[PDB]
């Protein structure tokens, strides 16, 4: 009609304006300062075989009360998790035994309940008079607190069908019986709620709950009715033994993380001393381009500990970023005071996570995860495991193992930033892989973001990203002119973007890194 | 000399994706400027909110127009029909029909077929720009085609209107178009100076008019297109 | 009509514009920068005799769960497996025994189902009263986890025939049921579901299924009909015995891997120490142009280790690019937790595709599989089988026979690049064989694109060609000069294309290769 | 003004009186009119 | 004024009015939009 703007005007009288250009000031949004950890663990409460989100104010209770040492060798990996969330947030994958059952309550045309157990990962079979069943996908096996389930009977909708109400409460074992959840629902396939949200039992209970699921019997689904049942009480719930568990269950957790669809920039290794989960999570690192810290067994004495590293499978050149630690020494825990021993990844990570912290523009990366001001270990009376027994510098050096010792004023600090690659080279410390992988990360945005333009666009955009994203580092301060500036030039990186043929785009990068203080030497003299 | 947009089943598997592009027919070099789609995939309708599947030759094309509403003078005809700013594929609630299964990514860019992916940001986008020629040379990328397409259809207007006049004028008026239109392609920006100025001179388009016999006036121009940008390698490097 | 181009406009008026040329612009695309190693072995799950495609991400389960070393000799493939995938996908092909049987499940006009269980290899007959009959081609023997077929009714078409929902569902022993998929089936010739798919049982099975496959009675699939059948059971599948397999299995299942339409640039011997299998691999090398890693029998002593590798067979001149290698130690595996011992091709691949992997634009092949910075071992708690002998260096080295040592920061390494060749030229190393092969696969791909060009486009198409991809390998620097700049001229490479007679174009490239760097002297000196 | 103002100079007007047989007194003249403005494009852009 | 004043010159807007034939008169304008206040960081130092 009128007031109509064309664009194209071609060959008529008119007056057209073309679409805003905006491309000469294509930025990009990586937020580079800004750092997540991603582990796998056994825990009390929780979804299995599902990626969690935990931040430092629900911990608590998505991943339910930590659990007791006695009990066995599960209450490492909460104590982890505390120590690595004191930071940032993080994404946890909850790996439970093979005989671990989840409550299901089945319902019937009468409406007479049924209870039964059903081993996680499994779906539900209906049986001839089974109208729906309503079950719990939050992971407790509901022994302690217990949950009750009530059905009570609502108004209903204007279309004419039935909704009823339903509350589930839990009780604790002491008799504190509090409310927990409450909604409105229909066996209707169209009924809404007085909200207008949809009030099917399914989709309502999949979508607006995250503690209850629920199935449903299509062929007895018309005739299906419900009373008012109080007070019921789900049963047969039970965790299973979590002392031992089969590697399969690691190697199932480890793959549902690697293919979770989330942003992380370390791959802790929370307390799983298995082999093969430990290769599986070095190859997250080699294929995220991440950072990792793993630590072996702190019960394992200074000899033994040397060939555990060889074993733990990292040893080579491919893992070039994990990092692998060594805490034997005991400690009193925070929360059943007792004498516990656990790892270091946890301390480790808020090390790494404290350096990174530090610049704000591009975010501190070229700060090693060790010192007096950075790297502090926190404990409560530690007493050492062998203190007839000495450390094997040297040996330890040479076989890529960082070591702990006692810094200024007494406090335990770790002193080592070597990975654990084998060739010596500026890659086995610490700092440069990270620094390395995340500029490689941010030119994997930035092509990403510019693949399949023209070369006239596509060399000056990547030019110019490149040399911004490198100014900033060297601003920062985490890139120094060469060592020799004789051969090499003298500027901190030199960049070169070249066409190889009709479509092959080459960017090549060099950079000098900064060089840590790790040795220091004085050399008095007297001037005659 | 025109471009097409046409897209085989999209209820096939991958595996069988492959040999329907052989038998839809336009496989060789006669057809060097048609691609061929492939979109399996299921969404909801927007009019009678039930689950459809259909093809992709309009999301293709609409890639194409807004490539070519870029430029305002000659239109940009060297944007190709794919990437995450021209090609985004607007749906919903996009459920994949075979989520078993996995593309074929080497034997797809061998049997000339593009293939959708998800850019970022999360919304699916088509990531290829192969058409129907089977020759391994410039041809089977698809901006090339329909650049030289565009130039060819202006030399057929131009040549027609000039037809039927004396070699004086007709000499000047065919080098004077010619030259015009080739230089507002050059400053439009879809050819660049060749990759070895060496031996093929350094200017972006060589134009030849001349007369073979009494009237078999022969215009011949050799222009180098522009190189998109579909592989992109970065090599690390540390300074000692 | 109007607007049309012609392209001809002969002796009558008019305007024509010429298809374009694009002659002088034949690029070739190869890819050279891409490896995949090829195997035969023995697996649990998987269609026997039929080539496959492992990833990183699904041999688990494409592949079956990992076997038990104390199951017998068949432990070996898997863990050849997983240690050669952690760089590359690759292709396998799994040869079954005799004996071994899958499930078939025969319906009836009724509707009553009956069992069997059939050779695989083997079609089927149906007998009288026998509609149809539904069988797994996934390999596997249905006896852990069973698998359950379902049959439901469901809505006919708009035409008007019956069409039935299947459903197969996995039960593991514990009790753990999860469907597994799901189809719209019928046996009308015709018919279509609602997505407009063709939903007759046997292309329907075979395209849009991978796991069941179908056959049908034409006399009776007129009359036949089909009931609700619930909880259905295959029984009867059987993987047999798999410690002892016949040679001719053996032979079959190389020569399905000799027809494979794949391409793939390492023969793999996975963990098959037969000598007739052996050779035939060597033969597959020859004749493709690719590499091969076989392994001698890891648990004979080093005096009968010599021996052997002449046994093996490939002790010629035609065998010029495989390697054999020998790794009598024990392991600790990472599954199971026992003492195993396997090959080491697997390793040895790995090393090839790190050496590969390191240049990008055209690859480097010129790297030796070998070294302490591309070929170390990943074990745990490697124990030598005889520590009491000791190796036979000369001898070894005579017989073509790669030896591993005992490296720097003490991480076992492969320290020989010898091939099979017995000839003491430049061939017997490892590294030119293979760059010589990517040159030859490369030419014959360009050759292949030209051929029957007239000879003016012939003679510069392929100078052009060869030149620039020897320019690009010399540039990556995988040719330097010669070593005798005084005789053969000072050039990496000389390159001669020439015309024999009408047609027999004639490519002669000679190029100077890379030197290794195996062994190094130092003479100390005093200066008066 | 002439558009190019390369080739045919830069005067709007051009006149050539001149003589061709005792009486063919011939009169060229060459001028450059006015541009209408019937197309109206406007491009806006971005400055980073 | 642009953000970096080095290549771009240092005038807010650049206004540009053409002819590209008889009539296709063409206006190029380029703007330098404000920027908004959306993420605001202090950084406290301590001096010796």
């Amino acid at each position: 009609s009128q007031y109509s703007i064309q664009q194209s005007l071609g060959n008529a009288s008119g007056v057209a304006v073309s679409p805003i250009n905006a491309d000469a000031t294509l930025s990009t949004g990586v937020a580079l300062n800004s750092s997540l950890w991603a582990g796998i663990g056994v825990f009390a409460r929780g979804k299995p075989f599902t990626v969690l989100a935990v931040t430092e104010s629900n911990y608590e209770d998505v991943l339910g009360e930590p659990l007791k040492p006695s009990s066995g060798s599960q209450f490492e990996p909460i104590r982890h998790v505390y120590e690595a969330i004191q930071q940032t947030s993080g994404y946890v994958v909850r790996a439970v035994p093979d005989d671990a059952k989840f409550p299901i309550i089945m319902f019937d045309e009468s409406g007479e309940p049924a209870y039964s157990a059903l081993p996680y990962g499994s779906e539900i079979e209906l049986d001839s008079g089974e109208a729906f069943a309503i079950y719990v996908d939050d992971g407790d096996p509901c022994i302690s607190p217990t949950r009750e389930l009530t059905i009570e009977t609502a108004t209903a909708d204007s279309a004419g069908n039935e909704r009823f109400l339903l509350k589930l409460t839990q009780t604790t074992s002491l008799g504190v019986v509090t409310t927990l959840e409450t909604h409105t629902v229909s066996l209707a396939e169209e009924a809404k709620d007085d909200m207008g949200r949809l009030c099917y039992l399914p989709t309502a209970l999949e979508a607006r709950s995250k503690y209850l699921r629920a199935v449903v019997n299509e062929e007895l689904i018309s005739t299906a009715k419900v009373t008012n049942k109080k007070s019921l009480a789900f049963t047969g719930g039970t965790n299973g033994d979590q002392s031992k568990i089969s590697t399969a269950a690691y190697l199932r957790a480890v793959k549902v993380l690697n293919n979770a669809p989330y942003m992380y920039t370390a791959v802790l290794g929370l307390g799983c001393y298995d082999n093969a989960a430990i290769t599986a999570l070095g190859k997250i690192c080699a294929d995220r381009l991440i950072d990792g810290f793993f630590d072996v067994k702190p019960t394992l004495t200074y000899a033994e500990a040397l060939p555990a590293v060889e074993d733990t499978g990292l040893l080579g050149t491919d893992y070039v970023s994990c990092s692998v630690y060594h805490y034997p020494f005991s400690c009193k825990d925070k929360w059943t005071q007792s004498r516990v021993v656990f790892g270091l990844s946890g301390v480790a990570y808020a090390a790494k996570a404290r350096g990174v912290k530090k610049n704000s523009d591009v975010g501190g990366w070229h700060y090693s995860p060790a010192g007096e001001e950075r790297a502090v270990i926190a404990r409560a009376s530690i007493q050492p495991l062998y203190p007839e027994d000495t450390p094997d510098e040297e040996a330890m050096v040479k076989g890529r193992l960082n070591k702990v010792s006692v810094g200024t004023s007494g406090q335990m600090i770790i002193d080592d930033a070597l990975t654990c690659c084998t060739q010596d080279n500026y890659l086995h410390f610490q700092h440069v892989p990270s620094l390395m992988n995340a500029i490689s990360r941010f030119f994997v945005q930035l092509a990403r973001q510019m693949k399949h333009s023209p070369d006239g666009i596509t060399a000056a955009g990547l030019t110019k990203g490149m040399t911004k994203l490198l100014d900033r580092f060297v601003a920062s301060g985490a890139l120094v002119a060469p060592r020799d500036p004789d051969a090499d030039g003298t500027e901190p990186y030199v960049l070169k973007v070249t066409q190889a043929e009709f479509d092959k785009w080459e960017v090549v990068w060099a950079c000098c890194p900064t060089g840590v203080a790790r040795r220091i030497q004085g050399v008095p003299l007297l001037i005659k």
